[PDB]
């Protein structure tokens, strides 16, 4: 299936042969949908090798490239002459036959020769040859750059992608204000989409291999604002349809515009305006391949069906043909789908919905999958209503997504895939699976599924890029999967469990190695990488800091703790950063071509609808006087251990001409607590933690860490007693033997002072408090004692290089 | 703070739009003042773009003065007032830096540097650079000299003080293979020549030291170049050697001449000893330098087996009479030192002692912690003490020659200590081959300067003005922050010490310091990709480097703990462990080979290739670098099934992949689609257009024997009701009693009672969990059997919680439990 070498070869065509390229024919007689595709290959081609082909007149060369379309008398005379069979295109569907061959006609000697089944297969085969050059799909819409090339050589034989197995495949604009239609705004300078901007879509989707479009509704109307919309999309060859409530190819704003001159959307009550409304669409349609949408909803079974039928005629009278011969869809949403279980005229496109959250409803049994027009399915990537929107990014995995199309391609849905794609971007990726499954979903299984991404990422930054980047690209889709950027909040995920600290660290990792990508790029991939993987990783791995921040300044506000403060930093720093990366996107990258495509809110959500006027701050709490909100600590045993940090205790008594000192970041953990200064003696000096201990336990085994200071003022060492109030005290000496004799030097001297903390162990015996509370005394019993963390076995201590995880505590 | 960068009334106009303005120094003044001056002319030259003359006479309308107490032409600028003598005279190594109206003949007004000696006056020349954006470290860390259009002097009287320790340097060791192979590159040279040894003069100086021991590993200072010496002789640097290079002589002196000369055994070959001690003190006649006296043996080691306490007396008092014969003076009027280093501190113990003069050098354990310091009488010991400190260190238990290792803190709360206790004559810090220890040498010499300066609560202050000094104002407090952290992280172990063993793996602790070290590095490549590409070069120097290369050391390890973990269970992950360590393997080259080669040009070529990765003792006497032991399955595919759960903590969390046996249904198959799901894998019986009648899948696992009863929790994908109205079944039960049936999806439609309660709710979230209670059926083998057996078809089972008692309701569902398989 692969036909394009970038180096010469026997047998092979030069399409360019040391930065030459060979000139393009299309006869005449070809609809005004391949000049186009023909007019982008010859551009396409201007890109790979850097010199213009030229659009010959006539079959004036000896080597060329020519497109065609079966039927023509041109192409007969040479299928005929020849070897080209008729039956490998006689009624077939959008396919194509690439093959070099000569000698195609009298006036030239060889040539790549492309020739469909019908015009979008003769399309889809010149952007195919586009393709395989390293023109991607997304060259305009993702800032994918085109690899140049002095040579392009074309394999021997017959290339196809066959027919697909979807008969209209397409995407459905929408959920599209503020960002995409303040880009076109910004962009084209226009309140609605014109024409420029759908020749943009019509190319993609046609590049893409699709066929089909459901054009932006919400405060546009295609049909309406341009006259060359239609006859854009017609003349391209991409076939436009309206939503499930839109009737009649009218555009739903139609009537909305001129609600109060029209009167009520009721058939009981304004027929003869709405059937008039219905006829207009109708004849706006005539000569164009567009589908209508049937049916009716709102302001009985008998009514609709009495709708369906008038419809149906209006279409008769307008068309002077049988209604069967105009391709209608009727969508099972809402009451609809409990009439159906409801008199349906056989020739109708049944369209199913998803859930709005990508996965399927309701699929055909049996008796069903055999009703003539076949079997629609409008699937979701983006969604605006309950539970709550998903506006703002891809939310898809990967997965997902090939596991409810492979099942709705099995179940024999295979008439009309549309793709609800919210403002198009950022969901390129998603799009692109949506268009090759619809294409052909048995060439995708759980083994080879990785691969289309592996392609993608091949495709958009370079084959050196392609693994690590479908890493990320696979990741992030799946972190996405879990949760909502407008559904994640400070309770998502477990605080307690240590969950919210691995989802959050976690997607900090991911953001540095897409960063190490990053930078790892040629610059002309900065865009296109930054589009399609950096941005996606970065905003959301920073939305989860900000919600796990937020979470940890609830949990030690409440607690009295003033490490509340920190978090509450955090927060307002990534509520900051937040807006930072979307500035970036809208202003910066790609020259700021993307202006406004990067603006949705995403932060106050506190209902299912973005009802908040702007992103706003997620509420903090500050502790008052922090500086002298210290002491007071009390912790809770749990799991057999308490694990003390220093700095956390419960009250504290220095020595004349002392002050207890808080250390911040000293020793392996939090801080170090040392009496200060050095120059006094430490006598009457203690510090204190309480504790909660299950009642009975009598014997603990109790672990000191202190900074590993030498026996520095008097050659005997360090001591300290550390005891319960009401138990007996032991005292310890922690650096006696820490010095450079023969006997301590490399048994106990290096290995210890290397790693900077001396571990001693105590067997203390616990008193018998009658409500489980018990406090520790540690008493330094010289100077410069940095006492770091305290830890209370009962059973369920671990050997820990930083001692376990600090134990439930509030002041 | 005296120069401001936009100009105003009152002020001193240094730098007009691009224009700087003349210096003038005196001829009366030492030639190392001139060299000071030359440099601030170059300085400035880099400031705003245009070379200040330097003035042969008093000739200007503004210029620049710099001088020294006691030259006819200061006391006669200094009358010319209004400046006492009080100020300057007996004062050490202090400047006063004050503009004067009307300073002398020819001139209207002047910013006047005035030493109290030739260093004094030194510091005070590059005081004026630093402030004006000149860094310490502008070419030994790349730190670029912001712009400037204008530039003004503040009025009023300025000075540093004296400094609080007389003498404070530095010690090039641990210099093989990086400083030497990258001097090589740069100078051309297999030893330290007077122009390396300039460049090291320099920044000393410019960070207010006065000090150094030159490398000694395999050079020799004195000999190498005879205009070593006169360099840092005349640029103002002093001079020593270290505690087992005594009299002046380079280690290497010895080394060089070994059979020529005898044995390095006093009692037994003192007359040629002697001689060589002699040699010492002679040629170092006329400079400033400190002489070592004392004498351990022949490299790193003791002189000799035991302490010997008489016999180090007869050195000492030897010692002392050769200075005298050379210098003709008496031997107190000779600088001298005698270093207390491992095995000599017994000495002292054991009772020896040196004359009142000699400076006591104490020493810290090679690990930033201080042995000894003086009490009351011995505080009173009229030559002082001084302390060597460490941060970089070959020796026991193993090397540490790779990255900065030394939180902050520790430097601080080790020298605020030393310095408490009357340490204040010599501070020297070990520092490997200076880079990377680029923020813990300004460290330790702006303590030495003034320890006073300093308290537990505005230290973190220093690191603050050091990276708006080096990044701008703008990138301050984010580079701090990852200043402070990464030495801390780094202070926990050493790159050399840290291996698969060090962090508790099932707790979840290695796990945890991993992705902290990559979130620090996330951190840092944002602020490196948002700087002014100026600054690219010294942040990769001084954090982004230190940060990448030890992240990605950890998480070679932790990748490679994890691959043992779960080789060791026969679980297939294992391959995927492997291929993360091999590839964190090649990332440690790619980081260095960036930092050598393509960073600032390859200025710094050799001084980032230190082997780390492979010690299996104290030296790093292997090879080279190489990949830590990993293990593969073979045929991992074929790798399935056979899995056995042990329950910890009140649950058993079981990923769907991880089944123990499983049997299809006629034409179906067991299938494996991976990332599916919240966390792990999904499993689901494919194709979907067949009944899946009489397919199962099974779980085994060990409960306590006395759990009676559990709670089941059964995640899977939240398939809808699409081919039966119905909905979807399946039912999950042990082997020995009864399965239980559950409908997963029959509630999730758009009926009014379901629409908005649980139907949108549950579908965005894209799974569904139900529970089930089960009786626990009595077993010989104390093992559970659990099934799952999926009754209709396109059901994606995810996990399985089996509860008693421990289960918390998580968005994951828990760290899956400890299995093993086979
Ligand atoms: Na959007
Ligand atoms: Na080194």
């Amino acid at each position: 299936e692969q036909f394009v070498i970038f180096t010469p070869a026997g047998n092979h065509f030069p399409l360019v042969a040391n930065g030459v390229p060979c000139p393009i024919y299309i006869d005449s007689s070809e609809d005004k949908g391949v000049m186009i595709a023909a007019g982008n290959l010859q551009q396409d081609i201007l890109q790979v090798c850097g010199k213009k082909p030229e659009l010959l007149t006539s079959t004036s060369s000896k080597r060329c490239i020519i497109a065609g379309t079966y039927g023509t008398p041109f192409i007969k005379k040479l299928m005929s002459a020849g070897k080209i069979d008729k039956k490998e295109l006689d009624g077939k569907n959008e396919k194509y036959i690439l093959q070099v061959i000569a000698n195609p006609c009298e006036g030239i000697d060889e040539a790549v020769v492309i020739i469909g089944s019908d015009r979008r297969g003769t399309i889809y085969g010149i952007y195919e040859l586009s393709e395989q050059m390293g023109v991607s799909p997304w060259y305009w819409w993702a800032d994918v750059p085109v690899m140049k090339q002095a040579n392009v050589y074309i394999k021997p034989g017959q290339y196809s992608d066959g027919e697909p197995a979807v008969t209209y495949r397409g995407i459905f604009l929408n959920d599209e204000a503020p960002c995409l239609t303040r880009w076109v705004k910004h962009t084209y300078g226009t309140n609605y989409g014109d024409h420029r901007f759908y020749a943009r879509v019509c190319e993609l989707i046609l590049r893409l291999k699709g066929n089909f479009l459901w054009p932006a509704m919400w405060s546009w109307a295609f049909y309406a604002d341009d006259p060359q919309n239609s006859k854009t999309a017609s003349e391209m060859g991409v076939i436009i349809g309206t939503s499930h409530h839109e009737p009649m190819a009218r555009n739903h704003q139609e009537w909305s515009r001129k609600r109060k001159e029209y009167g009520a959307w009721d058939y009981t009550t304004n027929q003869k305006v709405i059937d008039q409304f219905f006829r207009e669409g109708i004849e706006r349609m005539q000569g164009t391949e567009d589908i209508v949408t049937i049916g009716m909803r709102g302001d009985n079974v008998k009514l609709l069906e009495n709708v369906v039928k008038n419809q149906r005629k209006i279409i008769e009278e307008v068309t002077k043909r049988p209604a069967k011969e105009t391709p209608q869809v009727w969508a099972l949403y809402k009451e609809v789908l409990d009439y159906y279980d409801m008199r349906v005229p056989d020739d109708v496109i049944m369209l199913l919905c998803d859930d709005n959250w990508g996965n399927v409803c309701r699929l055909p049994n049996a008796k069903e999958r055999k009703h003539p027009g076949g079997w629609g399915m409008y699937y979701h990537v983006d969604y605006v209503g309950a539970p709550r929107n998903s506006k703002w990014l891809n939310v898809t995995p990967i997965q997902n997504m090939w596991e409810q199309l492979q099942l709705t391609y099995d179940y024999g849905v295979e008439k009309l895939w549309i793709l609800n794609v919210g403002d198009l971007k950022p969901m390129e990726y998603p799009i692109t699976l949506f268009m090759d499954m619809a294409w052909n979903p048995k060439q995708f299984n759980v083994s080879n599924l990785l691969d289309h991404p592996r392609r993608f990422c091949a495709q958009q930054f370079g084959e050196d890029q392609a693994d690590e980047a479908m890493r990320i690209l696979n990741l992030y889709s799946k972190y996405n999967g879990r949760v909502t950027g407008e559904m994640l909040d400070r309770n998502t995920y477990n605080l307690e469990t240590g969950e919210w600290k691995q989802v959050s660290d976690e997607y900090l990792k991911l953001e540095a190695e897409a960063l190490r990508q990053y930078i790892s790029l040629k610059p002309e991939y900065k865009d296109a990488y930054k589009q399609l993987i950096l941005f996606p990783v970065q905003a959301m791995a920073n939305l989860y800091e900000m919600y796990y921040a937020q979470a940890m300044n609830h949990k030690l506000y409440k607690e009295n703790n003033p490490q509340a403060n920190e978090w509450a930093d955090k927060v307002e720093q990534a509520f900051a950063r937040d807006k930072a990366l979307s500035d970036d996107y809208n202003n910066i990258m790609s020259g700021g071509k993307w202006k406004n495509m990067m603006i949705q809110k995403h932060i106050g959500y506190t209902s299912w609808n973005d009802n908040f006027p702007a992103d706003t701050l997620p509420k903090i709490y500050r502790i008052e006087n922090p500086e002298k909100a210290v002491g007071g600590y009390v912790f809770t045993g749990q799991d057999g251990y308490i694990a003390i940090e220093a700095e956390h205790y419960y009250s504290a008594k220095a020595a004349p001409d002392t002050e207890w000192t808080v250390i911040p970041y000293m020793g392996r953990t939090l801080s170090g607590m040392a009496l200060m200064p050095y120059t006094q003696p430490t006598d009457g000096a203690s510090i204190s933690y309480k504790i909660k201990l299950p009642k009975g336990i009598d014997k603990v085994t109790v672990h000191v860490i202190v900074k590993s200071t030498l026996a520095f003022h008097d050659r005997k060492g360090h001591e300290y007693s550390i005891g319960f109030e009401g138990g007996k005290d032991q005292t310890i000496n922690f650096n006696h033997n820490l010095n450079e004799l023969p006997e301590n030097v490399y048994s106990i001297y290096y290995p210890t002072v290397a790693r900077r903390i001396v571990e001693k162990k105590a067997k203390l015996n616990v008193p018998n408090t009658s409500d489980g509370m018990q406090t520790i005394t540690f008493k330094p019993l010289d100077p410069g004692i940095v006492l770091e963390k305290l830890v209370v076995d009962y059973g369920g201590y671990k050997k820990s290089y930083l001692f376990m995880n600090e134990s439930k505590s509030k002041r």
